[PDB]
């Protein structure tokens, strides 16, 4: 995960817009 910045970038917005489906352990090592 070197250029994941492009992947997480969209997730940071999509997760903030929709906000749903997110396990307590499946949150990027907390």
């Amino acid at each position: 995960m070197k250029t994941i910045l492009r992947f997480v970038a969209g997730y940071d917005i999509a997760s903030h817009k929709k906000k749903t489906g997110g396990y307590p352990w499946e949150r990027g090592k907390a």
